[PDB]
């Protein structure tokens, strides 16, 4: 069951890249795939998505393009996008 502490873990290393820095880092990728792998069902994906969506909300001038590149370059793409205006609850399967 994804709470939040586990989500913020991979977010730390993913921040450097989510901010526009060099990446995606190796530690970030590992954690990313972990958040998605730890949430196979909807309920689990909901909790994490909530912690993630709110996490990126504190990103100065968030880059939707970079956010999508994180998972894409990390070899782990998701059926949904990442943004403060995204709703994971509306994700079908």
């Amino acid at each position: 069951a994804i709470s939040c502490g586990a989500v913020t873990s991979d977010l730390s290393p993913c921040l450097t890249y989510l901010t526009g820095g060099p990446g995606p880092s190796p530690q970030c990728c590992g954690g990313v795939k972990k958040l998605l792998a730890a949430a196979n069902t909807t309920p689990d994906r909901q909790a994490a998505c909530n912690c993630l969506k709110s996490a990126a909300g504190s990103i100065t001038k968030l880059n939707t393009n970079n956010a999508a590149a994180l998972p894409g370059k990390c070899g782990v793409n998701i059926p949904y996008k990442i943004s403060t205006t995204t709703n994971c609850n509306t994700v079908k399967f």
